[PDB]
């Protein structure tokens, strides 16, 4: 059974690259056709003739000469008999605590199809993202793993639906933030179901503005709709009953992009006070802390919840900060944990595009990285670790190479290359790390493949050191509990002792510094040089610009010597 599976794909979105990974690494080829056009989804079926298509993420209905021809399976964020585009914000609209993803088949009427699998989970009450990106992302694939089993054997009959209910596109007026009317649990079911699109309307500060990304503030108070603080770029504001943190903004403006709030708000903030909170306090209330660091046990654990994964410059340096911090502390290890959904995404390409010189802030956002990685492999007596809770990729695939080991969640995608932003060289030291872990004629394999790879694939390659774990903190908890038994054995003792005379010798010190010294040349080649495709690709990610076909890279029905 080596089926050719056709995906349906509004984008080539996490959920799809998920799915891709599971199916190819079954040997399946999975094709994608990006959703632009009735006639080209028609177009696409016709030219790669697939057993079987998926649709793991839908704009457009698909043309019934599609699904009339070719066994086509829809995936709904929602149990059986719901139906509609925005199930899961009607979810935690309504507060369900019971919610599920359903495998169905195409139909005439809307999400109307014969069930083949679904799976149900218990709700968190947090940000729609998160819930696509860990629920729902698990049960969809255990419902396509079982599909193409009940395809295979050939005898399956779906079930069609019983009772079932329609909820509309939800309106902007509903996800609207009344700094008056509504209290902080209010707020935070507002913007949670809004996020990461497409936001929930607001007035802050006299600007109409989409919020994302909302804490609760348990010891700032003061009056609704005024801001109480600033920490971190995030702004604090006063609700009906107490106050939110809101880290990210975007303006109701066409040409505008999601950006953090103080550069969103810019001048009309001006007086607001900064209340830092270092990442190594303790503090007994809720509150916003982008940065966690907290020792268990001989460890030191490092969160970075930086939101969508990217990293700017500014985040980069607040990072280092922490780690400089660890690395003065008696702990006999430091574990980067990143944030459950993500681990690292590299630069931030917001912040970059929107900068008075994107070039400028690309150089010093490489530079800002880079120091981070530095200071992570200059760390001669202490384990570095990093704990992949969640996707990462291009440099944020590499921040986590220069760490002494790496173990990612079961289900973790990764994107070990640059070929989605204008084929940067890269940097993070990887001419280093990658050819110590996987040679050098495979590691540039690696990063010439512009698809993804599961954390299983990655570690079967050698790329990283272990698996394990289904859940961001069944992963941690593993994590720990095997770092834990390391640095209380013989072994990590030995270890160190080898690690204090490499990482303090002078060859050492040259070789790393001869790295980074090479790959900032390229990178300063992609952001400077004549050829601009760098800046190029970032304009279409950032902006989000819609496709007019599918590339080959994605569409094997339309590379040059495709046939058959």
């Amino acid at each position: 059974s080596h089926m050719r599976i056709l995906f349906l794909s509004y984008r080539f979105n996490s959920l799809s690259a998920r799915l891709y990974c599971e199916l190819t690494e079954r040997e399946h080829e999975v094709s994608v056709e990006l959703d632009v056009h009735p006639d080209l989804t028609v177009e696409a079926a016709e030219l790669y003739k697939p057993d079987l298509i998926i649709a793991p993420f839908l704009k457009r209905k698909i043309p019934q000469e599609v699904w009339k021809k070719y066994k086509t399976l829809i995936i709904h964020p929602g149990p059986p008999g719901d139906r509609g585009p925005n199930a899961l914000d009607w979810a935690i609209m309504k507060g369900e605590r019971i919610w599920g993803v359903t495998l169905l088949e195409a139909s005439e009427e809307y999400d109307a199809g014969d069930v083949w699998a679904y799976r149900t989970f218990p709700m968190r009450f947090a940000r729609k993202a998160s819930i696509y990106a860990n629920e729902v992302t698990e049960g969809v694939v255990e419902c396509v793993l079982e599909a193409l089993e009940n395809f295979e054997r050939g005898d399956f009959k779906p079930t069609p639906q019983k009772e079932h209910w329609w909820n509309p596109k939800m309106e902007q007026e509903l996800r609207r933030v009344d700094w008056e009317q509504d209290d902080t649990k209010t707020v935070l079911r507002k913007v949670y179901a809004s996020d990461a699109a497409p936001g929930a309307s607001s007035k802050v500060l006299g600007k109409e503005v989409l919020l994302f990304n909302a804490y609760p503030e348990e010891e700032l108070k003061g009056k609704p709709g005024e801001v109480l603080a600033l920490r971190d770029e995030a702004v604090c504001i006063g609700t009906r009953d107490g106050a939110v943190w809101i880290t990210h903004m975007r303006e109701r403006k066409k040409e505008s992009i999601k950006l953090p709030s103080a550069r969103v708000l810019g001048e009309f903030l001006k007086g607001v006070k900064e209340d830092p909170i270092k990442p190594w306090e303790k503090v007994d209330f809720k509150t916003y802390r982008e940065i966690l660091y907290e020792e268990e046990d001989g460890i030191g654990f490092i969160h970075f919840n930086f939101y969508a994964g990217a990293m700017s410059t500014e985040q980069c340096y607040r990072l280092l900060e922490t780690i400089k911090y660890a690395k003065k502390r008696p702990v006999k290890a430091i574990v980067l944990l990143g944030s459950e959904d993500f681990f690292s995404n590299g630069m931030n390409l917001n912040t970059i595009e929107n900068a008075e010189s994107p070039a400028d802030e690309s150089w010093r956002n490489i530079n800002a990285i880079d120091d981070v990685c530095e200071e992570i492999l200059k760390t001669p007596d202490k384990l570095t670790v990093a704990g992949m809770q969640g996707n990462a990729g291009a440099g944020g695939v590499f921040l986590a190479l220069t760490c002494d080991l790496v173990f990612a969640r079961e289900g973790v995608v990764l994107n070990p290359h640059y070929k989605n932003i204008g084929n940067l060289y890269g940097s993070e030291f990887w001419t280093y790390t990658l050819p110590k872990r996987v040679g050098w004629e495979k590691g540039k394999e690696v990063m010439e493949n512009r698809m993804p790879i599961s954390s299983k694939k990655a570690f079967e390659i050698g790329l990283i050191d272990g698996v394990f774990g289904k859940t961001p903190k069944e992963f941690r908890q593993r994590l720990k509990e095997r770092i834990k038994n390391f640095i209380n054995s013989k072994d990590f003792y030995e270890f160190i002792e080898k690690k204090k005379k490499e990482r303090t010798s002078g060859e050492w010190l040259e070789e790393i510094q001869k790295c980074r010294e090479h790959e900032l040349e390229k990178m300063k080649l992609n952001f400077y040089g004549f050829d601009t495709s760098y800046h190029i690709a970032r304009y279409y990610f950032v902006r989000a610009k819609p496709h007019f076909r599918t590339p080959p890279y994605l569409a094997i029905h339309r590379r040059l010597k495709f046939s058959l």
